[PDB]
């Protein structure tokens, strides 16, 4: 809170990384920007991050258009954030991102870098009301985005931007694949349509045709009951119901039936709760940490870049504790089937 704790960290031999407490001054051979007023992330409650996937992609587009312009080729690229606490956090989980996934920098040396001026980053909270119970840092998130890499979660060859965007709209269903080809969060649908103003409640029609366009076979409710199974079943669609109290985290026996019908299903499976995030994002954490061997904060970190706002409350304790349980589950699964 003092233009005295300003800093700048260089990235590249062409990049750099400034927080600036002041004016950024100028000069004819260093370019300035900063994404601060422009790739904010929408909070609901005391949440400010980490930014989603379309930002971060937008940011590693923005940083390779800048780079490679021929206006600017001579100057050096200097992305800044100012006072912000929370600004400072995304804005270093972007430059981390961008180090990660185009450089080919380690989570453990991007986050070096990230702190070799001492700055002090908060650590990402979750979107409960009151005291946070667990924070995912900036390295939590680069293991999460590099291990999204080497499974083929994030493919910025692929990605559609377009459609992560639309699909994310309430007015559109409100959902976010988790794993590209496999797993999708969306909001609880309700019996009956309300497409029109306030509300956004959506029927299971608006989802049967993107839902069979992209394999989706199965589909698991966690919501009370909204709507007669029948509307989704009708369509070929194999559904479950594993309800289980909001807000809460689920029995030993709900996790194992959840892992069960995801480790049969035949095609990917689309889960939902009310919002779809907080019991939605806890269960598919669980299947990920069984079969990708990842810890607890880097799940948490994957899926609340693919959908913000997951995981909530006493559900990151959860997912904290079973942890080494699920690993070893995915210990002896991967063995049987050897």
């Amino acid at each position: 809170r003092d233009p005295q704790d300003d800093v700048y960290l260089d990235i590249t031999d062409r990049l750099c990384f400034a927080i600036l407490y002041s004016r950024p001054k100028s000069a004819s051979n260093v370019h300035y920007f900063s994404i601060d007023n422009e790739l904010e992330y929408e909070n609901f409650y005391a949440d400010f991050g980490p930014l989603n996937l379309a930002m971060v992609y937008r940011y590693c587009c923005k940083i390779n258009k800048k780079l490679k312009s021929i206006t600017m080729l001579r100057k050096k690229i200097v992305h800044f954030t100012g006072s912000d606490q929370r600004k400072q956090a995304n804005a270093a989980f972007l430059v981390g991102c961008y180090m990660v996934i185009y450089l080919g920098r380690t989570p453990e040396e991007a986050y070096r870098i990230l702190i070799f001026g001492e700055t002090s980053y908060i650590p990402f909270r979750d979107a409960a009301y009151g005291s946070c119970n667990f924070y995912i840092t900036l390295l939590d998130c680069f293991h999460a985005v590099k291990k999204a890499m080497q499974y083929g979660f994030l493919n910025f060859n692929s990605f559609n931007l377009d459609e992560y965007e639309h699909y994310e709209k309430a007015e559109n269903g409100d959902l976010n694949w988790i794993i590209p080809d496999r797993f999708i969060a969306f909001c609880g649908p309700h019996s009956r349509a309300r497409l029109e103003s306030g509300y956004h409640q959506h029927s299971p029609e608006t989802y049967i045709q993107y839902f069979k366009n992209h394999n989706v076979t199965t589909i698991i409710r966690l919501n009370k009951r909204m709507y007669d199974a029948k509307r989704f079943t009708d369509a070929g669609f194999d559904h479950h119901d594993l309800f289980f109290a909001d807000g809460s985290t689920p029995t030993d026996a709900i996790v194992k039936e959840f892992l069960d019908i995801c480790e049969n299903a035949e095609g990917a499976i689309a889960v939902h709760c009310k919002a779809g995030l907080g019991r939605t994002g806890t269960l598919i954490a669980c299947y990920i940490m069984k079969h990708y061997r990842m810890t607890a904060a880097e799940t948490i970190a994957w899926v609340r870049i693919c959908r913000p706002g997951s995981v909530i409350g006493p559900q990151q304790q959860f997912l904290v504790m079973k942890q080494t349980n699920l690993w070893l589950e995915g210990d002896y699964f991967r063995q049987k089937l050897k």
